[PDB]
C-alpha cells in the first residue's frame, strides 16, 4: 500500500531541491542565457536558427522522455495498490505533459494548431525554426542539427529518466521553475533577429507559441521513501546542472 | 523518415484484426459474459462481488499497463522523426488513455467525482465494489481476491505488453471493440443483485459509473502505430493473444454467474 512520505519531510524536500536549482545557476539573475536574451543587440539568422534546432530537439525529447518516465511508473502501479494522495500526483504528471502532447489548458487550445501539427515541437518547428530556415543554408541547416556537446549530453540524461520510475518527477520539477524565464527569453531573441536589417519575426502572431507558454507560466508528491527522497534530489541535481550547461550554450551562440 | 503503412496495408491489416477478434468469440452474440448478463434471473451478492472485485482489477491493471505501453512508445519517438500522421496516432492513445485516467471525455467529467477519486478503477470500487460488499461475509471478500487463473493470465498479458511499443495499440484496439458490450453487461448484472429481496443498486445513481461507460461507447486508427510489415505481424500476433486471454476472462465471469 504505497503512500508518499509525510508532507513535512516533502517539505523539505522542496527546499533542497528549490537549493539544488539555485545551486545549478538557473535563476533569471544567474544564467547567461536569460541574461544574453536581455543584454545582446541583434541576432543573427543563423545564430536565431541553430538555437531553434537545439530547443526543438530538446523539447521534443523532454516530451517524450517525461511521457515514458510517466510510462515507468505506470508500470510499477500495476503491481502495486498507490494510494489515492499518489494517485493524485500522478493525475499531475498525466495532466502536465499534455499541455505539450495535446493543448490542454485553454491558454493552448483556443491558439495552438488543432492535431499534430499542435505539439509543442512541431508548433515550435513549423512557427520558428522554418521562417529561420529560408534566411540559411542548406550546410547551415544540416550543421545546426549536430548537436553542440552540452545540448547531446543532457538528451543522454532524459534517455536515463525515460526508464526511472522518478523520472517525470524530476523532469517536471526542473523544467517547471525555468519555464517562464526560458519563454520570455525566447519573446527577446526573436524579436530580435533580423535579416535584410528588417525584422524576420514582425507580426503578433507569429510569436504565438511563446506568448501561449508566458501566458501558461507536487512532484514530491510521488517519493514514497526516504530513500527514493535521496534518489530524487540526487537525479535532480545531475538534471539541473545538464540543462544549464546547455542553456548557456544558447548564450554563448547568441553572442 | 519513421511513416506509417500505407492505408491499402493497413486496411488488411484492420481486416486481420476484426478476423482475430471473431475468431476469439468476443462478439456480442458469441462471448458468455454477455450471454449469461442478459440470461439469469437473479445475481447473488457474492457472485457479484467477486465479479466486481475481478473487473477492479483487470481495468486497473489494463490502465497502467496501456499507460506503460504509450511510455515504451514514446522512448523510441524521443529518438527518432514521426511523421506527422504517426504523431496523431500517439496524441489519439494519450486523449484514449485520459478517459480512465482524468474523465477526459465531457460524457465522463459531467457525473465522474473529481480528483484521483475519479479513476475508473477507483470510481468502480467505490460504486460497486463497496455497496455489493456491505452483503457478503469476511470470507467471501477475502475469497473474490483470490483472483481465477483465466483472470491472472488476462493480467500477465497486459503485463508483458506494458513493454512493448505497439502495446497500447494492441490494448486499445481489442478493448475499444468490446467496451459497450462489457458495460451493457454490467448494467444488466447488477440490475439483478437482490439482498434479501431488495436491489442493492436501488437509485438510478448507483449506475453512474455503468451507464457514463455505455453513453461514452454508444454517442461515439490504432493500426496507424504500425510502421512497416514486420510491426504488423507482430501487431496481429499480439492481438490474437490478446483477445483470446480476454474472451476466456469474460467466460469466466459468465461461469462464475451460472454456477451451482
Ligand atoms: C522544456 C519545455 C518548455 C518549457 C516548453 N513547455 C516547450 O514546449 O518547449
Ligand atoms: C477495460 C476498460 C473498460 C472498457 C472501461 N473503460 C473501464 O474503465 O473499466
Ligand atoms: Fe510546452
Ligand atoms: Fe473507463
Amino acid at each position: 500500500p504505497l503512500s508518499p512520505l509525510p508532507a513535512v519531510a516533502r517539505a523539505e524536500l522542496d527546499a533542497r531541491t528549490e537549493r539544488e536549482i539555485d545551486r545549478a545557476r538557473l535563476r533569471r539573475a544567474d544564467n547567461g542565457f536569460f541574461r544574453s536574451a536581455r543584454d545582446v543587440e541583434s541576432v543573427s539568422p543563423a545564430d536565431g536558427h541553430a538555437v531553434a534546432v537545439w530547443w526543438r530537439q530538446m523539447t521534443k525529447a523532454f516530451m517524450f522522455t517525461t511521457l515514458a518516465g510517466l510510462g515507468a511508473l505506470a508500470r510499477d502501479y500495476a503491481r502495486r495498490d498507490a494510494d489515492r494522495e499518489l494517485l493524485g500526483a500522478f493525475q499531475t504528471v498525466y495532466q502536465v505533459i499534455g499541455d505539450d502532447l495535446d493543448n490542454a489548458a485553454p491558454e493552448f487550445s483556443a491558439v495552438a494548431p488543432t492535431g499534430p501539427a499542435g505539439i509543442h515541437y512541431v508548433w515550435w518547428d513549423d512557427t520558428i525554426v522554418a521562417p529561420l530556415a529560408a534566411h540559411v543554408t542548406e550546410a547551415d541547416r544540416r550543421a545546426a542539427e549536430e548537436l553542440p556537446a552540452p545540448v547531446r549530453e543532457l538528451l543522454a540524461a532524459m534517455d536515463r529518466l525515460a526508464a526511472e520510475p522518478l523520472g517525470s518527477a524530476v523532469q517536471l520539477r526542473v523544467v517547471e521553475t525555468i519555464a517562464l524565464d526560458i519563454a520570455v527569453g525566447f519573446r527577446r531573441v526573436y524579436g530580435k533577429v533580423l535579416a535584410g536589417g528588417e525584422p524576420v519575426f514582425g507580426e503578433k502572431d507569429q510569436f504565438a507559441w511563446i506568448d501561449a507558454h508566458i501566458k501558461a507560466e507536487g512532484m514530491t508528491g510521488l517519493v514514497t521513501d526516504a530513500e527514493r527522497g535521496e534518489e530524487f534530489v540526487r537525479l535532480v541535481e545531475e538534471y539541473a546542472g545538464l540543462w544549464s550547461a546547455a542553456l548557456e550554450c544558447f548564450g554563448d551562440r547568441l553572442t
